[PDB]
């Protein structure tokens, strides 16, 4: 028993990271079969980054203008092109450690891991959800854009995100590995926020799911609510709405626990109307909406 | 800027993760050269885990009784000993993914990552600290045992956990690489309890630097202390007595600062006093325990 904010094993992923040098900037690339993927503002000078002119910067490059250095191996370069945000640049060696992949899109309360990387070598792999607001929670220092999200399905790698930028507020803003962002969001050093963020319901409602999993069941109460009734006490505390959608979702953590999502309900209810009484769930003392459905059943299962 | 419980990439020990079978016993393995380390209660039946006799149960056991499973590949056991509470298995193949490597014993405050396992697969990783009670607060679920807790210098990578066994208080008790328990407790089925558990004070303190370096100073005041009147108020909140050896490892992160650790030792006591009043630094509405000052030094300045 236990239960921890669990990332992915990163061991797939680490084989694929490789240094991206275009003059004086060097991020991280995403090495997969013989494309280097990673964020077009590598070509970018100190200047170009307000007003980036980024198909004309493009066409002043040779291919010998990108320097991709795979842990110690030159990688040369035998293409170019961009897809949105990302430069492809074709290499004149296939990764032998490219794993079974697919570039997929995920949506808002969707979790990754993240596998931080500096100068191509990764530092750290961590746990992250895609904000309702459509910025991540990571932990970003210069040089780590072209760190990327991803989830693993049995021996399947699911990219999910390359990282871009930091808003003002400390989070993260990044696109898919079709270099379509997540959130209103452009890859220019200008002024730009994070929206106001909301607390992701569904997971809130799957992690006390995971309490009572792990035996904390304070929490529970007597109270049947409703769907609508909870919605509205909800809008009020910057809760997303759950939808049936999200209830039928919580599906199988209602019948590994015989608890119906709408009596859990009227649990976080009596919770966000209240507070904890100076008691934790899971050892936090706030409600923690970074789990889906699928990772509470995914890690009590093994 | 931001600031995740961050785990060491994983690659390197998913390199070394193998499956033992012992009857109807299977458990996981850590595979380095031509050695299988894995928990000597692999060769327990049902009825031997509350006294077993260790050195009975091995005697009776031949090499061909171990069968160590490598993704698809068996190995071939043509060697076993007993090391404390760690069984090895001379095996006929060195691993070719044998990474630089130590086996190291920690001390409670240590971190480390976790990559748990089920029948040489693995789950996730996660961050875990020694709590000062010789337990961590892990997820291990049944046939979990053999999954290992390392660090990464560099490239090499440092043994200092392998997972036995839960208390009752949903805690998770190991040893280092020679079977050693870390603590009190024994490999047997009898009656065992965790200590109650402290507070790692210089980790809180090490966290409250890293909440000054990404910006936050809310919680300063213009107090300080002396070391002994702060051990005289923090034991009073089950903290752990604060140490010169913790001051001095502090050294760097007051340097980065400008924030005596005295004074920050200030901060600490008026935060347990006080709370957060609907506060949260790096994201906790409690003080954080389980980052070193290491753990901010790595990810907060690299
Ligand atoms: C990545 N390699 C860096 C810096 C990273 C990203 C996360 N934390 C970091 O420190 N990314 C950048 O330098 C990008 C890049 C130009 C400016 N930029 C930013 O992240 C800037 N932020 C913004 O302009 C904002 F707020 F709008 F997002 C910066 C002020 C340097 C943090 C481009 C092309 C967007
Ligand atoms: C929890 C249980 C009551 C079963 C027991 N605990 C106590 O006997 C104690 F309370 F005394 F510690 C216990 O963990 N074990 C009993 C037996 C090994 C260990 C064990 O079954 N290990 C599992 C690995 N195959 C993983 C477990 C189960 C879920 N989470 C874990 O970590 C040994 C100590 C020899």
């Amino acid at each position: 028993s236990g239960f921890r904010k669990m990332a992915f094993p990163s061991g797939k992923v680490e084989g694929c990271m490789v240094q991206v040098t275009c003059g004086t900037t060097t991020l991280n690339g995403l090495w997969l079969d013989d494309v280097v993927y990673c964020p077009r503002h590598v070509i970018c000078t100190s200047e170009d980054m307000l007003n980036p002119n980024y198909e004309d910067l493009l066409i002043r490059k040779s291919n010998h203008n990108f320097l991709v250095q795979a842990g110690n191996v030159q990688l040369r370069v035998i293409g170019h092109s961009m897809q949105n945000c990302v430069l492809k640049l074709k290499v004149d060696t296939a990764n032998p450690k490219t794993p079974k992949y697919k570039f997929v899109r995920i949506q808002p309360g969707q979790t990754f891991s993240v596998l931080a990387c500096y100068n191509g070598s990764p530092s750290g792999v961590y746990q992250c959800a895609m904000r309702p607001n459509f910025t991540i929670k990571g932990s970003f220092l210069n040089s780590s854009c072209g760190s990327v999200g991803f989830n693993i399905d049995y021996d399947c790698v699911s990219f999910c995100y390359m990282h871009h930028m930091e808003l003002p507020t400390g989070v993260h803003a990044g696109t898919d590995l079709e270099g379509n962002f997540y959130g209103p969001f452009v890859d220019r050093q200008t002024a730009q926020a994070a929206g106001t963020d909301t607390t992701i319901t569904v997971n809130v409602l799957a992690w006390l799911y995971a309490a009572v999993i792990n035996g904390d069941r304070w929490f529970l109460n007597r109270f049947t609510t409703t769907l609508n009734d909870f919605n509205l006490v909800a809008m009020k505390y910057n809760y997303e709405p759950l939808t049936q959608d999200h209830v039928d979702i919580l599906g199988p953590l209602s019948a590994q626990t015989g608890i119906a999502v709408l009596d859990m309900c009227a649990s976080l209810k009596e919770l966000l109307q209240n507070g904890m009484n100076g008691r934790t769930i899971l050892g936090s003392a706030l409600l923690e909406d970074e789990f889906t459905p699928f990772d509470v059943v995914r890690q009590c299962s093994g």
